């Protein structure tokens, strides 16, 4: 007469508690087969250490009161009944650390044997310990622990739906394009107690994510090698032209914020800098060797009143070694004499600072040769590092 | 008697169980038909790679338990329900990471034949491949999944309320002052299916928004010419003047703080630095030419002692060339040859110094007119690569 | 016996249904009053065209099924009654883009003949056109469009509480210190329909408001201003000081960090730049022409060998016209004669190059007055424009 | 026989109309006595006006139909009963824009003659007037009216559970750790009525807060006095050194870089800029005044080849008062007389520049002087204007 | 007949009053265990001085209503209810300023002697002082003070599920990656009375926790020492160089824009700037004294026309003790006793400047060996103030 489901609408949620869990002897504990899968991965905060992640989550239990033969109900086998009707196990994570928004699933199936089956979205906002050290290159690995808050093992137990070689295997709806590549997600059945009769299970998924370091190449190679060739090409303004001095601190001050403005992006964890932070302050100790060398050059250079004669050891050290590396007439007379020793004193002046010149340009010419060695040096030993991560 | 609606609403709703699906046979899916409209796109994140959008939607299915003649009930052919006080499909997007906020309806209509419409606005937050390769005029491509969360193919199903055609020349109520221009919504019907028995109805439909990419030309293009026409004022400055390389030093530090403040509205994704990327790197490279020749003819003309004289083959080579394409007497004589003789050598040296300033000048006026055609060479190609996509 | 308003609650609440649209004939509609009264505007934000704002918002509509004689109740005329145990109509606002955070009045007042009135406040998060074209100064016009949102014109109609002159002479609550000012909102009656019957009433507020230019006098003009009278300080350093040109390329570089830094606050749509970066460009270029006028001076002044004797032309016009506007003895004797050349060359040079220095000195003064007249020019030209507006 | 709680919660919440307004007669209305007490203050935000409050909240009233004697119930004279289950008045804040987090308390006492008790945690976002023309030292007056949104004062009406000395005298709980110090809570009753029947009862809490100047003293005072120090430490440059404007001009930039970064933080109104707006304003002026006397002793000392001797006006007036304030030998003669000449002409040079010199470094000196003096008055009225409000 | 745990629900939640206090007797209160295991510190803010905290929470008490023997139920001793259908109480904390978003645990455990317990993860938004006089290494103490917000001693009393030795001993779940670490939580019982009978129950969690703080050695030290090493570098070039100043006056910038760019991160209280804000001004103050030295030595050793020889006593004290602690004829003579004249008066201004040149260079030698000391001095005893912290 009535329609099937109707009748067996009312067979099953009528006279039913849904405040009980659904076993008939109390001795034995509904066994909440889980099942996860990731969707996206929203957001990873290395500065307070929660992980955003999007999954599609389902799960299923039996439930002893909801049991129906088919041939007293037109051979129905499954129908959908209200999530509110019937007893839901609260399975819920241990890391979270913010509700999700998520929606939410009315209907759940049931099946004639009482397999109730849950399907609903999760997000998840969950702690985790993200190790920076490697960032550019760091490979995460997080946890999501599911369990049951309240109930211990002896009422609550918690198993797979698939075989944990099949999860670990899923990478199929996972949105791809961002920043964060998921490597596997893998599952492990743990039992959490500290009493001794007090056991709770638990399912831990370790989430291992991969950053992606394509998008920082541009932000963190390209200013520091732009700098550094920047700072080559300045290398080659004579050491007394005045401007090399100002260029060189100019230079500086550029790569000072740049540094300052980059480490808005670079994380700190309480491991402190990342490994990269070696390298930027290895890059800026280059520059400052650099300004270093360039003040020295310009010391040696600078003519002034004061200088003497190039001493001989200096002058044969770079001079040959660093270059095979690379009356009243005699009233006039006086007056005569007078003026010539001045231009004398001028000439063997300007021949003094034009010595030392000389000296300092063969040194620039030197340190500017040593600088570019070391330059590269230190290019092909990033390069290789790199290499060998590739 | 009684009014005609409060009738038919105790006719209806009196011993009607909304957990049920509203079929009298249970081997007949309810045919879900839906229509989407797009009415804003509020954000666009390409960060994070989800995409807000508001959209109208409705819905409509038969319900086979809500119907009447009505001819009983005073002629009423449609009606105004609660939405809590009937069946209400669970259709909702795949793509969601984040449940909206969007108003509750509470009432929907319900017609003489069990025709149920359900109007409802909704704020979706659902993921995208945002792909920003030509990010000042990108089209998006983004899909909207409607499905049954829970149900499968045998128990709802998914159709359109109209045609195709008429979803995809939708562009009526459409928000349009803002940056993102909607092009299409086109919707396609999937079976998502993982499993023999296991299939889910879908319906894609595919967002085509395109960037309004008059945001960014001041943004973007203005600041590069602007530098680049003061790289070219600069250029006048003689280059023993002094000032030229502090000139050029000074404009490349400027444009190094545009570049990382720029960075922060410029998006980054998997595909790393957008298109626009490479232009900006060549204009940074066309500084840095700059800045190079200036230090050249710097390094060429600085009056230093150790100055040789211009060899024979660069002074024919640029000054033809490149010009073309462009006894107590006794005593008073040897104080009086001494003095000349101080003279002589100063002066040798102003000589040497002026061709070498002259040779430098001549350069610099060559590679001046070189650089100046380059700049044009590169401001008429980006002309023509705009061109032909306008 | 029993207090009066608890039998009326009994007689009105008692076997009333609540999901019943109010009306005995179910041809009429029910006529919903809206009134509406701006509290404050909370944000106005261009970049996602958005407006937020809090109303004190009412209505009434007539219940036909609370309805009693106040003769039988004790002479109550009125009581009030929660808004959950009655039909309220579904009216909302079709610029929603976000539902508001707003209080929940539970209670609302019935009258003894129907009348029952709703009072609530919103909070509104509504979609509008911002146009940004006059920005310091822009009015813009955002609608608020009331309907039901599934209920057509045959269920529920929207008319005005009060007449709409009294709804536009209304600025009586509203917070007034912000940076917006409203001016008026203006109700409009308007059917919407898409279809021969389905027509949905609709009462569009047309919220005008305008922006505080004060925000901003400080913001923009200050800086401008300060930067263009340093400009004109340093511009009175002489032309061969060596320090003319960096003094001014310092100054563009504080320009163009002012500029990078102030564009955060202005905003940008599909109209592109506002009409006030018209006079922000045109400010950069009197800077810029500035810089090419000391670079030029400095081209004239600028003392190297190379210098010929100032033509003919040249010398006339400027120093005129614009001056107007504004035996051992003959070994002797060949020694003392090359001395002689000597110094008649090196004071030839001298008297050549300050020659061109007077003229440069002309020019630059000549300049500098042209200058000074443009920059005066300009700024009567913008005080003349906010004048007019003012 | 059975508890005394459990009968008397019978005897009470049994039909019992949580709808209706609990007075035997219609015609008094429900007294609600309220009390305020503020726990913290969140955030005060100038820019949008809206004080977020964390308050203590009790009210309580009389409902005449929760009375029972106690001897009938095991002498007990109060008992807790849900919030849901009884009528509660709809004391809300007009000031609301963004209704707040708070806790929900689902108990209230009742006492045995009708007094309901109830207690509150409110976070409160509310609109208010921010007049930050005193910005570092303003004190605010901020209001929050308690009204019943529905009710008239014919129903509700609102008094004080404490007598106002006592409520404004309440410093107890206050958090005052943070910037914002509470003076005093003044509550004041008022009627609001824009109708001749239609009534509302207020009461408004006049919130008085005063900012801490504190916070501000490091984060404004310390760069200006630091620049300014600067500014005297690099005025001792002399004027022919070269490098006095490069300095000034540096200065002058970083200070202009410090105004643009500290404006984030600086709030602006309706009013504008804030008081100590002049006192930056007067302090770019005293360095752009530096700078252009910097620029007139350059001009005054830059030696170039049109220097004419001093005038005798201006040496007299300088260097008095304002120093008081503070035949082949005939042709070997005319090549010794041209000699001679081209000497005198270069010493006589030479001479006229040292006279000016000598002339812009006592002008130099006297203007020294004289910025100091402006610049100790400015700092001496800055400390009697802070010790008079200190 | 029927399940065991269906009887036990039917015997305990029918004819069950949840909104009574739980006990036959209503002069005895209901003591409510409360223990708390702190799970992560969320977010510190010192700004607006709150605490986020997600904590792990349980709490017990006996229900005198929901007692049963094991043996009529199968020999049952517990089960779980859901917490919608029993009492429990409103505890919550004092120091809530925003309510946290936490998961809702719908079911509790039940004894058959009446002991419910309840097991809940609470994230905390809660008002704290932050003291950061002590920033990078200071230890907070916050508090977490539970109670019931309405009920008196008399009704509700608060206890500790475990000893306070154990609670203060607990560090087991918390997430220890981040900023701030967990010392100890140290449990405290206190009543709260204002009033002679109204007495609340309360217990005081002290939460202690310290910062890190390797998350600041390189944004902090790195810089500041990094500014040192080339203000020492760049002290070496010659005073007369010209280029001394300018990069002294650079250095100086860039420190300033350094510090107002970490002023971001430096927070600030009530007590104004922390500690290590002595230390950034006093570097601040040695980089002006550098500048200041070098604008002296700059005046010292400028070489200009009104140069007087160097006094007696200045000569001798420099140069000597801190040089330690480091006829036709006739017309003939005439014009050459002229020229000798100009070349003497030349050569004489000449040896001035060179003994003043001389001068100064020993001063600046001098004063580097100073600024050198004082500078290791400063860095041994921050370093020696580092030591006695660790
Ligand atoms: Cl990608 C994949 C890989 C293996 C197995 C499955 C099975 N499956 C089918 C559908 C489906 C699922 N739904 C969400 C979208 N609407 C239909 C139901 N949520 C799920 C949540 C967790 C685990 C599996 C599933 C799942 C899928
Ligand atoms: Cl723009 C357009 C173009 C063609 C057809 C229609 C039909 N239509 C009429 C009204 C209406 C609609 N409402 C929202 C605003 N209050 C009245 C009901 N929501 C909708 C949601 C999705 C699809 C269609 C509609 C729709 C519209
Ligand atoms: Cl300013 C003004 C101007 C004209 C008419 C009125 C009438 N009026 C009186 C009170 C009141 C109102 N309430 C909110 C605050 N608690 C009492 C009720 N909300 C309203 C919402 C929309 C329109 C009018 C009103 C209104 C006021
Ligand atoms: C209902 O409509 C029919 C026509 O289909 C008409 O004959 C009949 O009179 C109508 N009844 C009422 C009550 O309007």
């Amino acid at each position: 007469t009535q329609p099937a489901l109707l009748r067996l609408s009312d067979h099953l949620l009528a006279n039913y508690k849904k405040g009980v869990r659904p076993v008939r002897d109390w001795r034995k504990p509904t066994t909440v087969s889980i099942d996860v899968i990731m969707y996206a991965i929203l957001n990873v905060d290395e500065k307070n250490q929660v992980l955003t992640t999007y999954i599609w989550y389902r799960q299923y239990w039996t439930d002893e009161f909801l049991q129906w033969t088919p041939e007293d109900f037109d051979n129905v086998t499954k129908l959908s009944i209200p999530t509110d009707s019937i007893w839901v196990p609260d399975i819920l994570i241990n890391e979270f650390v913010d509700v999700g928004k998520s929606p939410n699933i009315p209907y759940v199936y049931v099946h004639h044997r009482g397999e109730v089956q849950n399907y609903k979205p999760l997000q998840l906002v969950t702690a985790c310990s993200l190790d920076i050290y490697n960032f550019p290159f760091d490979v995460q690995n997080c946890s999501l622990t599911f369990t049951s808050w309240l109930h211990t093992i002896q009422d609550i137990n918690i198993t797979l739906w698939r075989s944990p070689e099949e999860v670990r295997s899923d990478k199929s709806i996972f949105i791809n394009q961002g920043e964060w590549e998921l490597l596997e997600v893998f599952p492990q059945f743990k039992e959490f107690s500290i009493d001794i009769s007090n056991s709770y299970a638990e399912m831990k998924f370790y989430v291992i994510i991969r950053r992606r370091p394509l998008f920082y190449a541009v932000s963190l190679l390209l200013p520091s090698i732009f700098l550094m060739v920047v700072d080559i090409v300045g290398f080659c303004l004579p050491p007394d032209s005045g401007e090399r001095v100002s260029f060189k601190i100019t230079l500086l001050l550029g790569y000072s914020v740049f540094l300052i403005i980059v480490s808005d992006t670079l994380p700190a964890t309480a491991i402190g800098t990342p490994l990269i932070g070696v390298y930027f302050v290895v890059c800026m100790a280059l520059l400052v060797i650099s300004l270093a060398e360039t003040i020295f050059i310009v010391r040696l250079v600078h003519k002034q009143d004061l200088q003497r004669p190039v001493p001989d050891w200096l002058r044969h050290l770079v001079l040959d070694r660093i270059a095979w590396i690379l009356l009243a007439v005699r009233g006039l007379l006086q007056e005569l004499s007078s003026i010539r020793h001045f231009l004398e004193k001028r000439d063997e002046m300007r021949e003094v600072a034009r010595d030392w010149l000389r000296v300092g340009y063969v040194l620039d010419r030197l340190l500017f040769r040593i600088y570019l060695l070391a330059v590269l040096a230190y290019s092909i030993t990033l390069v290789t590092l790199w290499s060998i991560w590739h």
